[PDB]
């Protein structure tokens, strides 16, 4: 189930940039 | 210009929703 | 309710500083 | 300086909370 996002900024885009990295980490650490 | 993010997490995306609505008032707000 | 953070980050308690503006105007629209 | 952040949501604390513990682990990481 994936989730489009539209955004006209570059900043907005990439702050969830770095949180969706971020938390995606965090999966590798817990397995 | 312009960034599609494709997160697929419902609570993930749901953070950055909540964010990209509220950032969009405060441009409203300015000028 | 009323927590408080410990963060030495000018720009990452900028980042959660926005948000939490941001959030309280959300309030007063309401919607 | 240290920035304290006073929010009334535990919800919202727990963003920034879990994106500064979030972030100060990439860090460690480094590259």
């Amino acid at each position: 189930e994936s989730f489009g996002l539209g955004i006209r900024g570059r900043e907005r885009f990439e702050m969830f940039r770095e949180l969706n990295e971020a938390l995606e980490l965090k999966d590798a650490q817990a397995g």
